[PDB]
Parts: C-alpha cells; sequence; structure tokens
C-alpha cells in the first residue's frame, strides 16, 4: 500500500516509508506529513485523519474511539461523520433557552477581537462566513461607538464597567497620576496596583450577587478590584495560541454547576496586531480576519457539541477601529517650540502635554501659554490645542487628574509628537482618534436566547453594554454612564422597565406685580412697538394658553431634577420659559420655528422691556451692559423671529429672556439665529427649539449645585453675575418632513453644547462657515444636555420610556 494510515513510525517492507528518515531520502508515502506529523501541530480533523490509529503526541484525536475517550477535535463530527458545522446550519430562533441545571440564568460570554474596525465586516463580510452568520441570525449594529481615546485598555475597561475613562481611571496604557506621584505602564508592577482601576467591573458586580466568572484575558481581570479576582482568570501571555484559549473556555463550561462561571471573557490580539504592522487594507489583515472568523467558528462548533449553542449568550465585540498612518500626516511640535527639554508629549492622535518637572510644576505650569503659542499657526492646520475643559463634552475627557491639562484634537489620519525620535513608525496602522471617526467604529454582534434574531440596531455606545450584560445575567448594575433601558430593543424579554425621572419640587409661580415703569438705559430702535399695557398683554385666557402650550411645548415642558432650585413658568405668545430667581436667568426657553416664518434684519441692540412678573435688578438693565468690556447679553428666544408682523417680536425683548454673553460668542449666536435656524426650519418643515445656559465649572459633565454656583459668580460694575460655561440647543423635527414638529410619529433630534469663551481662537477666524463646523464638533446626545443642565425632555411623548431613552442617547452624524 502507498499510504501511512495505520503504520506511522513503523519500519516497512513495501517501498514507501513512514519514519522520520524517509524525508532526507525523499521516499516518504505521499500522505506521511498529513497522517503522522501535522497532528502534533493542528486542532482539526481532515480526510487523512478520519479513523486514524491514535498517535500519542497529537493535540486532539480523530480515531474511532475519540468520542468514547472524549478528546475528538471540535470539527470531528462535521468532517468525519458528515454532520453539519454550526455555520452550515440555517438560522433558527431561540425563543426558550435549552440549558443544563445551573443555567436557569444562561451564561454570557464577552468575546473581543482587538482592533476589529466595523468597516472590516462591511467590506470583507463575504470572506467571514461565521461572523456574517452571527450577524444574520443575531442582533447587529453597523457601528458601535468606542470611548475616547480610542485605545485598548480604556475601551476594554469601559465595556465591563459602563464608565467613561475619565471616571474609571484607565485613560491610556501609559499614565501619570500627580496625587499618587506614580506612573502606570503594562511592563511595570503598577499594572497590578488597584489604585488605578476605579468603578466596578461586571465580574465584581456578579460575585456580590452570587455568580462566578471565568476571564481568559481582559484588562483588570488580573487585578484585585474591591478585593476581588474573577473565580478563574489567566495571567496575560499573548503567545498562548487562540485555539487553547477557546478550548479552556469550553472546559470551564463543563465544570460541575457549583464551580462553573456564568460570566466569561475571551480576548484575541487580532486583527489589531496585523492592522498596526501591515495597515488596515493589507493581505495580512485579510488573513488575520479569516483566522479570527475561524476561531469564532471553533467556539460555536464547541458549544454545539456541548449542546450549549441554544443556551449561551455571545457578545462578539471590539475595543476600537484602525486607520492608515502616514509619515506625511505626522506633526512635530519642535517645529513651533524648538528642542525644549522641560515638557513630556504623549504622542499619537490623542496627544497630550505635561511638564517634565512633576508633581511640583503639574498645576503651576503655563498650559495656556503653549496653547496660545500653538493656535492658528498654519492655514488648514491638522491639529488643535485644547485645555481639557474646552474639549467637546461628547468626548467626556476632562474630570480625571490623570488627563494632562493640555490635550490635542487631531484631524482624521493625523498624529502628533514632540519630535521624530519620540514616536514609533509613522507609516504603521494606528487608532486613538475622535470616537465619531468612521474607521474608529467597533464590532458588535449579540447571539443567543437573550438577543433578538435578524435585527440591525442603530449605532449605540459601548458604555451601554455593561447594563445589557447585567440584564442578561439578572444583575442590578453598579452606577455607570449607560442609560439603563436604552438597549431594551436588542433583547427578546427586557428585565428592566425604565421610568421618566420625577420632578422633586413642584413649579413655583411668578405673578404680575404693579410697579413703576423704570428707565433701563435703552436707546430702542424706533421700529420696535413697545409693550404699553403689560397687564393687558399678559392676562391670557385658559383657551389662549392651551393654544400657546400646544405650539411651544408639544413634547411637554422640560422638568427640573435639581434638589434645592426654584423655577417658575413664564408665558409669551411665541415661546415659554423656566426662570431661575436664584441665578437671575432662564434655565430654558422653548419655541417652534414654522417653515414659512419671517426672520428680521432690523437691529434690536440696546433695547430691553421690563418684565413686571419678576423684580427689576441692575443686571436686567441695558445700562449694566452699555459699553461693558467684561460681559454683554443675548436672548434665548430670538427677537428676530416674528409670526404676526415682518418686524421684531417685542415680547422677546423682556428682561427675563436674556443671559450673560461674551461679545465673541455673540457672532456664533447671531449667525445661528439669523442664517442656520432659517435653513434648518425650511429643510425639516418646522423645528421645535429648546435653548439655555450651562454651568459646568467642575468640567465633570454635570450641572453644578446652587451652593457651588454662589461661589463662581463674577463681580462686574459692583454686581454679582453668573456667566455660563456653555449654551445648549436642542432642535426637534419629525423623521417624516411631510408632518410638522407638532404632529410627529417619530422625532428627529439634534443637540449642541457650545462652549462660552471670551475669544473665537478655537475656530481660527481669518464667510462664517466656521460656525457650522464648531456646531458639528460640539454636537451632543440629548442625554449629555440632560446630565449637564439637570433637565429632562420629552416626558409627555406617548412612546414607551425605553424608546425615548434610545432617542436621547443618540449622537447625530453628518
Ligand atoms: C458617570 O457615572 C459615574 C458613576 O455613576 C459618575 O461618577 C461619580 O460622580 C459622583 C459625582 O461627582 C461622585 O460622587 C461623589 O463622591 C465625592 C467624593 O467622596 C463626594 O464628595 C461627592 O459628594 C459625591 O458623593 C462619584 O465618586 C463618581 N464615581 C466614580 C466611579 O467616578 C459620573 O458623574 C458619571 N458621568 C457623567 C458624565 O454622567
Ligand atoms: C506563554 O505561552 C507560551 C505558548 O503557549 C508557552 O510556551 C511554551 O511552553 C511549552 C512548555 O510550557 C514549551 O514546550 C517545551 O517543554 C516541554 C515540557 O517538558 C518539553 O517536553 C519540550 O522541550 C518542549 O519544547 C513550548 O516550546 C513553548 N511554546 C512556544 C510556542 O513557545 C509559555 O510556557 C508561556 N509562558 C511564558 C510566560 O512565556
Ligand atoms: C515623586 O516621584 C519622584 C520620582 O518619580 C521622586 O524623585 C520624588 O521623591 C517623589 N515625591 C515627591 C512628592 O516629589
Ligand atoms: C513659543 O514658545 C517657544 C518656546 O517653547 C518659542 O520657541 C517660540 O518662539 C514661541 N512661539 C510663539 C511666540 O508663537
Ligand atoms: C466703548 O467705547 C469705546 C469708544 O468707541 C470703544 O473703543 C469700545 O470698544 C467700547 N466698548 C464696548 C465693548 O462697547
Amino acid at each position: 500500500v502507498k499510504s501511512c494510515k495505520g503504520r506511522c513510525f513503523e519500519r516497512t517492507f513495501g517501498n514507501c516509508r513512514c519514519d522520520a528518515a524517509c524525508v532526507e531520502l525523499g521516499n516518504c508515502c505521499l500522505d506521511y506529513q498529513e497522517t503522522c506529523i501535522e497532528p502534533e501541530h493542528i486542532w482539526t480533523c481532515n480526510k487523512f485523519r478520519c479513523g486514524e490509529k491514535r498517535l500519542t503526541r497529537s493535540l486532539c484525536a480523530c480515531s474511532d474511539d475519540c468520542k468514547d475517550k472524549g478528546d475528538c477535535c471540535i470539527n470531528y463530527s462535521s468532517v468525519c461523520q458528515g454532520e453539519k458545522s454550526w455555520v452550515e446550519e440555517p438560522c433558527e430562533s431561540i425563543n426558550e433557552p435549552q440549558c443544563p441545571a445551573g443555567f436557569e440564568t444562561p451564561p454570557t460570554l464577552l468575546f473581543s477581537l482587538d482592533g476589529f474596525r466595523a468597516e472590516y465586516l462591511h467590506t470583507w463580510g463575504g470572506l467571514l462566513p461565521v461572523i456574517s452568520k452571527l450577524k444574520k441570525c443575531g442582533t447587529y449594529t453597523k457601528n458601535m461607538r468606542p470611548v475616547y481615546p480610542t485605545k485598548t485598555f480604556p475601551n476594554h475597561y469601559s465595556i465591563v464597567t459602563g464608565l467613561y475613562p475619565e471616571s474609571h481611571g484607565i485613560i491610556d496604557n501609559k499614565m501619570y497620576d500627580p496625587k499618587m506621584n506614580a506612573s502606570f505602564s503594562l511592563k511595570s508592577k503598577e499594572k497590578f496596583n488597584p489604585e488605578w482601576y476605579k468603578g466596578e467591573p461586571i465580574w465584581v458586580t456578579a460575585k456580590y450577587q452570587g455568580l462566578k466568572s471565568g476571564t481568559f484575558f481582559w484588562p483588570g481581570s488580573d487585578v484585585e478590584i474591591n478585593g476581588i479576582f474573577p473565580d478563574i482568570y489567566k495571567m496575560y501571555n499573548g503567545s498562548v495560541p487562540f485555539e487553547e484559549r477557546i478550548l479552556a473556555v469550553l472546559q470551564w463550561l463543563q465544570l460541575p454547576k457549583d464551580e462553573r462561571p456564568h460570566f466569561y471573557t475571551l480576548y484575541l490580539e487580532e486583527p489589531d496586531s496585523s492592522g498596526h504592522s501591515y495597515g488596515p487594507v493589507s493581505s495580512e489583515v485579510i488573513k488575520a480576519l479569516q483566522r479570527v472568523d475561524g476561531m469564532v467558528g471553533m467556539l460555536m462548533d464547541g458549544l454545539k457539541e456541548l449542546n450549549l449553542h441554544r443556551c449561551l449568550n455571545l457578545i462578539l465585540i471590539s475595543d476600537h477601529g484602525m486607520e492608515q498612518g502616514s509619515c506625511k500626516k505626522y506633526i512635530y511640535l519642535n517645529k513651533y517650540l524648538g528642542d525644549v527639554k522641560n515638557i513630556k508629549v504623549i504622542y499619537g492622535p490623542a496627544a497630550r502635554l505635561r511638564p517634565s518637572d512633576v508633581p511640583d510644576k503639574y498645576y503651576s505650569f503655563n498650559y495656556e501659554g503653549i496653547a496660545r503659542n500653538l493656535s492658528c499657526r498654519e492655514p488648514n492646520q491638522h491639529f488643535k490645542p485644547y485645555l481639557k475643559h474646552f474639549l467637546p463634552k461628547r468626548l467626556h475627557f476632562a474630570k480625571s487628574d490623570r488627563i494632562e491639562p493640555l490635550t490635542f484634537y487631531l484631524d482624521p489620519q493625523w498624529q502628533l509628537a514632540l519630535n521624530p525620535s519620540e514616536r514609533k513608525y509613522c507609516g504603521s496602522g494606528f487608532h486613538g482618534s475622535d470616537n465619531v471617526f468612521s474607521n474608529m467604529q467597533a464590532l458588535f454582534v449579540g447571539y443567543g436566547p437573550g438577543f433578538k434574531h435578524g435585527i440591525e440596531a442603530d449605532t449605540f455606545e459601548n458604555i451601554e453594554v455593561y447594563n445589557l450584560m447585567c440584564d442578561l445575567l439578572n444583575l442590578t448594575p453598579a452606577p455607570n454612564n449607560g442609560t439603563h433601558g436604552s438597549l431594551n430593543h436588542l433583547l427578546k424579554n427586557p428585565v428592566y422597565t425604565p421610568k421618566h425621572p420625577k420632578e422633586v419640587h413642584p413649579l413655583v409661580q411668578c405673578p404680575f406685580t404693579r410697579n413703576p415703569r423704570d428707565n433701563l438705559g435703552c436707546s430702542c430702535n424706533p421700529s420696535i412697538l413697545p409693550i404699553e399695557d403689560f397687564q393687558t398683554q399678559f392676562n391670557l385666557t385658559v383657551a389662549e394658553e392651551k393654544i400657546i402650550k400646544h405650539e411651544t411645548l408639544p413634547y411637554g415642558r422640560p422638568r427640573v431634577l435639581q434638589k434645592e432650585n426654584t423655577i417658575c413658568l413664564l408665558s409669551q405668545h411665541q415661546f415659554m420659559s423656566g426662570y431661575s430667581q436664584d441665578i437671575l436667568m432662564p434655565l430654558w426657553t422653548s419655541y417652534t420655528v414654522d417653515r414659512n416664518d419671517s426672520f428680521s434684519t432690523e437691529d434690536f441692540s440696546n433695547c430691553l422691556y421690563q418684565d413686571f412678573r419678576i423684580p427689576l435688578s441692575p443686571v436686567h438693565k441695558c445700562s449694566f451692559y452699555k459699553n461693558n468690556t467684561k460681559v454683554s447679553y443675548g436672548f434665548l428666544s430670538p427677537p428676530q423671529l416674528n409670526k404676526n408682523s415682518s418686524g421684531i417680536y417685542s415680547e422677546a425683548l423682556l428682561t427675563t429672556n436674556i443671559v450673560p454673553m461674551y461679545q465673541s460668542f455673540q457672532v456664533i449666536w447671531r449667525y445661528f439665529h439669523d442664517t442656520l435656524l432659517r435653513k434648518y426650519a425650511e429643510e425639516r418643515n418646522g423645528v421645535n427649539v429648546v435653548s439655555g445656559p450651562v454651568f459646568d465649572f467642575d468640567y465633570d459633565g454635570r450641572c453644578d449645585s446652587l451652593e457651588n454656583l454662589r461661589q463662581k459668580r463674577r463681580v462686574i460694575r459692583n454686581q454679582e453675575i453668573l456667566i455660563p460655561t456653555h449654551f445648549f440647543i436642542v432642535l426637534t423635527s419629525c423623521k417624516d418632513t411631510s408632518q410638522t414638529p407638532l404632529h410627529c410619529e417619530n422625532l428627529d433630534t439634534l443637540a449642541f453644547i457650545l462652549p462660552h469663551r471670551t475669544d473665537n481662537s478655537e475656530s481660527c477666524v481669518h464667510d462664517s462657515s466656521w460656525v457650522e463646523e464648531l456646531l458639528m464638533l460640539h454636537r451632543a446626545r440629548i442625554t449629555d444636555v440632560e446630565h449637564i443642565t439637570g433637565l429632562s425632555f420629552y416626558q409627555q411623548r406617548k412612546e414607551p420610556v425605553s424608546d425615548i431613552l434610545k432617542l436621547k442617547t443618540h449622537l447625530p452624524t453628518f
């Protein structure tokens, strides 16, 4: 016979050898390698191995006795008995789980493919049959938004805590904490120091509530967090073959019920490693993608053999995407600063700057000096210096002391360093950029009894996944930055029903009080028809008010969730508002721009009308602002918008509809209300607008207390004034343009948190087309606005709460 089957390593008579010497003599049987050697180095059966005489040094068996001795290769039944593999079976729905005793609550496995950009599945899906089937049979989104910076430790730790890096403390793999005077490195023993890891990873949450955990690698799983390790964890060793990681998890799923985990993790270094080395569009990445596709297949086949393929909930995920770097698209700061030796620059697309003399000069150092030094130096400059607190609030990258006070925002494909010596190869693949860039977006597929089948969900953020995993494991989540219930649409049977938050103190009233018509110091433009009988013009019939309320608060009035705060509803013909006596300012106005409404070019500067519903105050007078070089004022509900006349809406000039405003910000505000709002109103057939001030002096993304606000007032012309840190805008139309904002089945929303700064250095003015770009950069989720104002919107919409949460957590795209 001319085959080695049955005779591996036996000396033979029959002119065809099966011993190691044959190779040198070139007289091996044609199947010698496949039959006798390959089995020492592979985890697969194949037509050469089916019914093999058992070899002692094989990793797994394809011998006839393999099912009895329980060590068949995972693909044994597919290849050697002609059964179908998991990927070959058509989708079938999992309406009831089929689990062994112990899994009354089914297990969840969090499977991470490092650096798997969402685009890889968009484009190479036809080369990835297993992940493609998981998508087809499961719950998929085209894009999961990672956290900023779009790096590995921060995103993995974010996924298992539901926290932004600014709150969980792992902002990068290399950090300096000044209050600890220590440095974090993965090569150091500081990696194991629990001082670094804030929040509560899901394996900790689980342990407190009775469930055990098995992590085969994950950031934090090798650290004693709140005094807890996972019940099973592995010391990181990237050289462990992917197959052995998957086989280990399959061994864990066969432990007896008393010691068998409910929560599992699996981490693979591909395709991040190949992406860095060869670029995201490369033969090496295609091969890496096909390899990880096969490892997912190996898991699914393994689960089928254990009859757990209709039991386990699989979350297939990645931390971040991958971009093509270029030596032509790297910025070196030494060009503008020279070979200075006193600063450390964290290089890459998420570049940060710090003094070398730490912790001594960390707070005293002249950040603003370098910030101004590096601003608007070139035309079409590809980087932008920001003091952390001036970065867009959507990035939630400021609160932590481990975030260097000076950061850089870089354009897509662009990185930054001090000089070419202090960086790795410029032409490599890279990640770290803004978390809304296409190529940074991440993988998400959910498959199992808990998840819906054949569903394509809209973009959601990875900070939402912790709550989802808690629901899948019947866990009460630790407090986190996800909006519990926003991902209920992914689940067959949601376990948490969200409720709209309750107003703590009921709305105070601001009654009309007869008082003297005073001089406010105004040189009003003649065209404006004043309010000559206030009490006449503002004594409204219930019918008249119902009409006004229906037109201006179609979604309900914003509700205040702040504890010690007293607001009152002020009514007008074209807008409503919530006024704060404590801060002498409205917290919010609400109005509606209709398609065919008039915007006036008529000047309305130095013109205010007194509101008799509140006490007159110095800071409500035109005179307080007349030739004032510290602060000016602006209107929330815009006087340029008339429904009745073609002139100026006089009621909009009330003292109660003004906010402190820097003259530089007036350009942005004036351009928005004169030009943009008109274009938006036409494009969307009407726009409901809610605008207001924001006080975030703590730069923690949260509305500050009344108590803390008292101490942040500035003294200008011997008066106490509170100057907003930001202004928020929330635009609301219908998805269907045919209908107007008052009659929408489905809301289309767009929100901004615009920074309130004394100059427009951020936009490098040198055509106001830059105002559009600044609005886009400072876009926010309605949830972001809610958190930073203490307000809660759309509480009167007839939609279920979970659907409203989905809408509020949405970030807009352009
Ligand atoms: C993201 O979610 C986390 C947790 O839900 C939020 O972080 C937490 O922020 C609160 C308020 O700043 C912190 O509480 C406080 O502790 C200090 C120090 O003892 C105390 O003086 C205060 O009175 C208050 O009780 C809490 O420590 C903190 N937790 C963590 C893990 O950082 C964060 O606010 C959320 N971020 C956003 C933007 O919603
Ligand atoms: C990290 O994981 C590595 C890959 O899984 C692993 O490397 C391997 O270690 C085995 C034994 O632990 C080596 O095998 C040699 O030792 C056996 C045992 O007696 C001897 O019979 C043989 O001489 C055999 O050569 C493998 O050579 C080695 N595999 C690879 C690919 O390197 C390490 O143990 C793990 N730990 C660290 C931190 O590196
Ligand atoms: C801080 O660490 C530095 C070295 O990193 C050390 O020389 C110094 O003694 C430490 N303590 C302080 C508070 O400066
Ligand atoms: C910025 O400061 C550096 C020193 O770090 C200096 O070389 C350069 O002249 C300054 N650039 C200016 C004033 O824009
Ligand atoms: C005050 O008036 C002076 C004189 O024209 C002018 O230079 C200055 O800009 C004015 N300041 C403000 C902010 O109105």
